[PDB]
C-alpha cells in the first residue's frame, strides 16, 4: 500500500511543518509557514496533484517538532514533513527520508569576545540545545565522555534555545550551524554573536515519510532532483540566504456601493530600532470623482511588498522606492480605464503635510508598470528635511497600479475610475500614539497619474517612535541571513541523492 | 425625451445622490462610516424607482456629502441630482429648487440642560446660543436677535453634531434646531437623559427631497413613490424603524482563506460602549483550522454582518446573559458541503468557557439553539464561579459561526459548516486600546446532536482600573441608539394624504 492512494481518496494531504527551523521551516510574523523547506514542500504537493490528477486536493499543514516529529509519523497525523529533519542510519529504522535538500554542521553560536572558541570550551559551562535534536544526542555523549560538568539546558524548540543565550542563562547554544544563523538573524543585536568551533557532525536534510512507501518516496525524489538540477535550488538559496526575507502587506477590500467605490483596512508594522514594531493601523475609502460607471468589486486584498533605498547623487532629504502588488482572494478589457495601464505610465506624487503643526511637502516622480504590478518612484522633501520618518508615508504616497490577475479583472475598481480618477481618503492610527489623517486625489493629468495628497497628523508625542525617528528606514519587516553557500551545498545541487552523511 | 434629470442618469449608468452628515436619524454617518437613515430609506426607493424607469437594472449609485449652505448651488450646477435628508421646503428655497412630496414635519426649539435655566426663548438673554450654519434656524435665531434686541452671543455651527457638543461642552446654554434632530444629537450624546427640548417652536417646516426645478419628469418619479410608501404602510414602518426601536451598526467580521491550514482566518472591530460615553476598541484577529482531515470549503474573501442583542433572564438571579444574535454573509455578488446538512433545521449549542484574566479565574456555561437557516442564536450564559470579573460584552464574539446564514449564491464558501461534524480550533488574540489582550483558544464540534464550543481564555496585561476589570461598559452591543420619538398627529395626517407643500 501507498500513502499517495490515502491522499487520492481522502482529498487533503497532510503536511508537518517546523516553528522555528529558520530560515526553512517557520513562521512569518502572519503565522504563515514558510522557508526554504517549505518551498520544497509545495512544490512536492504541487507534484502530488499531478500525479493523482486532482488539481483541487486540499493541503493541511500542521505544526511538529523534533521531540514530537517521529510518534506523530507513526501514528499518522501526517503523511510527511520538510523542515529540518536529519536523515541518518538512526532515524531510517522509523522513517524514511527523501533526496537531501541542504547540509549542515553542528556549531556553537555565542557571544563575541567570550572564552568560547571550541567545543572543549564548553567545560564547567550552562549549554542550551533544543530537545530531541541530534546536537542534543552529540552534547550529551560529550558531556558524558570527555567528563566536561556542562550544566545543559535542554528548551523545546529552537527560538527558546536561542533567546536562553540572548539572556545569558547560557554561554553558547550547540545546532546544526545554518539555524544558528537563522535564530541570529531574528536577535535584537544579531552582530554580537559569531558562530564558532569544529563542527561535531556532518548532516543532510530531507523529507520524513513512512517506511516502506517507494513510490511516495520516489516522487519527492523526483521533485527534489528537478529542483535541484534545474537551477532552482539555487535560486531559491539566493532568495532565502543572500535577499532580505519580506512579508507581504494585505490590504483587505470591500466594496462601498453606495458610494459607488471601495473601503480597506490593513495594518502595517513598522521595524523599531530597537526591535520592537509599531503598529499603524489603516482604515480607508475610495469614491471615484467622475459619475460615470465604475467596476465595484468582491471582496479580495492585494498582496503588497516595497522596498526603501536611498540615491547617492541627492543630498535633499529623500526615499527610494520600489514597490510590487498583486491582487488575490477570488478563486479560479473590463473598463475603458484599464487600457489606460497596458503600457508603461508616468507618476507624479505631491504631498503637503501637517504633523503636530509642522509643515512639510513632498514630491515624487517615477512610473508605473500595472501589467507586472510594479511601481519605481523617487521622493524629495522640497522644503527641507522631513520631520516624520519617510517609512510613515510609504502608504500615503496609486492602487490602480496593483497587478490584478486575469480572472480578477472585473474588480480592479481602481482603473475602472480612471481616466477621471478617485479620491482616497484614510486614518492612520499610530498605536500609542497619533494619527495621520489624508485625502488625496488620484486622477491623470495628460498621460500621468497624479497622486495629489493632503495630510494632517495631530496627538504624537515628541518622544515616540515617530516624532523621535525611530523606525528602521525599511518595509515589510527585513530579515537578512548571514551564511554562505558551503562547498557541500554547490555538490548537492549537481547530484541529488538520498543517502545519509 | 425623460426630461433633464433622467436623461443625465440614463447617460452616465449612475445616479449621483446628496446626502448629510449629521442630521439624525435621517442622513448621517453610522460609526463605520456607512450613510444610514429614515430619508436614506426614502433616497434607496427612489434610486430603485429610476432603475424601473429608465429600465437600467445595473444602474450605479454615488453618494456624496452636502452640507445646508452648500446644498443648492452644488444641485444647481449637476454636481448630485436629488437629496433626501432633513432640508426644509419654503417658499424661498422653491425659488431656487423643486421639492418631492414631504418626508417629515419638525417644529423649530431648544435642546438645553435638563436642571438649568432655560424654559423658553425669552431665557438666551445675553446669553452663548449655539446653531447649525446655513439653517432656517439661523435665520429664525438671528431674526429674534434683532426683532427682540436679546444681545444673544450666536456660535455658527458647521453642522448639527458639532452644534450639539457646543452644548454638550457647555460652551453655549443651548442649541436652536428642529426638534428632531435636537432628539437625534441627543441619542449620541454621552448622557442623553442630561438634555431636555424646550421652548415654543418658532416655526412648523416640512421636509422634502430635493431636486432641480422645472424637471417634472423626475419630481413625479419621486412623488409618485414618496406616495406609495407612505400609503401603503411602508413608511410608518420605516418610521418604527429609525424613531421607535433601537439603531444599531452591523459589525463586518471580514474573512479571507487560510489554504496552508486549510482554514480562514478573519479580522474586525468591536466597539464597546463605555459608561462615560466614550468606546472601548476591541480589536479581533482570527485563525480557524479543521479538526479533521478531509475535505473542507476555502472560501473566496467575504464578510458576516453581524448584529447581537443582550438582556436579562427575569427569572435568574445568578451573574448571566441572554444572547439573541443574527448573522448574514456578504461580500460576493451574482448542498455544497455534507456538514452544511447538519444545520437544516434547529440545533442545539452547549458553550464552555474557562477563563484566566489577570489571574481572575472564572467559568461560564451557555446553552440554547441556533437556526442557521435564519442566521439566528438564541442562548443563555450562565457565570458558574460567580461573579463574573470582566463584563459580559466583552466575552460575546468568543461565546459558532456555523450558523451564519450563508446566501444560496454563498454556500461553497461556507467553512464553518463544511468543518462539521469533526468541527474546528478557533484561535483569536482580541486587543483592547489602551488595555490588555485576551488570547483565546475553542474547539467547535459536534457531541452526539450537540454543537458544542469549548473554550479557554487567557487575559494579560489589563489594568485594574480600566473599562475591562473596572466594570465600566455598558450591558450592550453594536452601539444602540434610541430615539423614543413618538408619531405625531401631523406625521398621522401627511401618511394618510401625501403632498408636496411648503409650510
Ligand atoms: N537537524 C537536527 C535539528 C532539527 O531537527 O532542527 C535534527 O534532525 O535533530
Ligand atoms: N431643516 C433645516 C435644518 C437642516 O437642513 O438640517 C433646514 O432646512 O435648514
Amino acid at each position: 500500500g501507498s500513502t499517495l492512494d490515502k491522499i487520492a481518496k481522502n482529498g487533503v494531504i497532510v503536511v508537518g511543518h517546523r516553528e522555528s527551523s529558520v530560515p526553512f521551516s517557520y513562521y512569518d510574523n502572519q503565522q504563515k509557514v514558510v522557508g526554504y523547506s517549505q518551498d520544497y514542500s509545495n512544490a512536492i504537493v504541487e507534484a502530488v496533484k499531478k500525479k493523482l490528477n486532482k488539481p483541487d486536493l486540499q493541503v493541511k499543514l500542521i505544526p511538529i517538532t523534533a521531540q514530537n516529529r517521529i510518534p506523530l509519523l507513526q501514528n499518522g497525523t501526517f503523511d510527511f514533513e520538510c523542515g529540518s529533519t536529519t536523515n541518518n542510519v538512526e532515524r531510517q529504522k522509523q522513517a524514511a527520508f527523501s533526496d537531501t535538500i541542504f547540509v549542515v554542521g553542528t556549531r556553537l553560536l555565542t557571544k563575541k569576545g567570550g572564552d568560547i572558541k571550541d567545543f572543549a570550551n564548553l567545560k564547567d559551562k550552562a549549554v542550551v540545545v533544543t530537545s530531541g535534536t541530534t546536537s542534543e544526542v552529540l552534547l550529551n555523549k560529550l558531556n558524558e565522555e570527555q567528563k566536561m560538568n556542562m550544566r545543559i539546558i535542554s528548551a523545546k524548540d529552537h527560538g527558546d534555545s536561542f533567546r536562553t543565550l540572548e539572556s545569558g542563562r547560557a554561554v553558547a547554544f550547540m545546532m546544526d550551524d545554518v539555524l544558528l544563523a537563522g535564530e541570529r538573524a531574528k536577535a535584537k543585536k544579531p552582530d554580537n554573536w559569531e558562530i564558532v568551533g569544529k563542527p561535531q557532525s556532518q548532516e543532510a536534510y530531507g523529507c520524513m515519510l513512512r517506511k516502506d512507501d517507494p513510490q511516495f518516496k520516489k516522487l519527492m525524489d523526483d521533485t527534489i532532483a528537478q529542483v535541484q538540477t534545474s537551477g532552482e535550488a539555487e535560486k531559491w538559496f539566493d532568495k532565502w540566504f543572500k535577499n532580505p526575507i519580506l512579508v507581504s502587506h494585505n490590504v483587505y477590500i470591500t466594496a462601498d456601493k453606495q458610494k459607488n467605490g471601495i473601503k480597506a483596512n490593513f495594518k502595517i508594522r513598522h521595524n523599531v530600532e530597537d526591535g520592537s514594531v509599531q503598529l499603524a493601523d489603516h482604515y480607508q475609502q475610495n469614491t471615484p470623482i467622475g459619475d460615470g460607471p465604475v467596476l465595484l468589486p468582491d471582496n479580495h486584498y492585494l498582496s503588497t511588498q516595497s522596498v526603501l533605498s536611498k540615491d547617492p547623487n541627492e543630498k535633499r532629504d529623500h526615499m527610494v522606492l520600489l514597490e510590487f502588488v498583486t491582487a488575490a482572494g477570488i478563486t479560479l478589457s473590463m473598463s475603458k480605464g484599464e487600457e489606460l495601464f497596458t503600457g508603461v505610465v508616468p507618476i507624479l506624487v505631491e504631498l503637503d503635510g501637517d504633523v503636530n503643526g509642522h509643515k512639510f511637502s513632498v514630491r515624487g516622480e517615477g512610473e508605473g508598470d500595472a501589467t507586472n504590478g510594479k511601481l519605481t518612484l523617487k521622493f524629495i522633501c522640497t522644503t527641507g528635511k522631513l520631520p516624520v520618518p519617510w517609512p510613515t508615508l510609504v502608504t500615503t504616497l496609486v492602487q490602480c497600479f496593483s497587478r490584478y490577475p486575469d480572472h480578477m479583472k472585473q474588480h480592479d475598481f481602481f482603473k475602472s475610475a480612471m481616466p477621471e480618477g478617485y479620491v482616497q481618503e484614510r486614518t492612520i492610527s499610530f498605536k500609542d500614539d497619533g494619527t495621520y489623517k489624508t485625502r488625496a486625489e488620484v486622477k491623470f493629468e495628460g498621460d500621468t497619474l497624479v497622486n495629489r495628497i493632503e495630510l494632517k497628523g495631530i496627538d504624537f508625542k515628541e518622544d515616540g517612535n515617530i516624532l523621535g525617528h525611530k523606525l528602521e528606514y525599511n518595509f515589510n519587516n527585513p530579515l537578512n541571513m548571514n551564511f554562505e553557500l558551503s562547498d557541500e551545498m554547490k555538490a548537492l545541487f549537481k547530484e541529488p541523492n538520498d543517502k545519509a552523511l
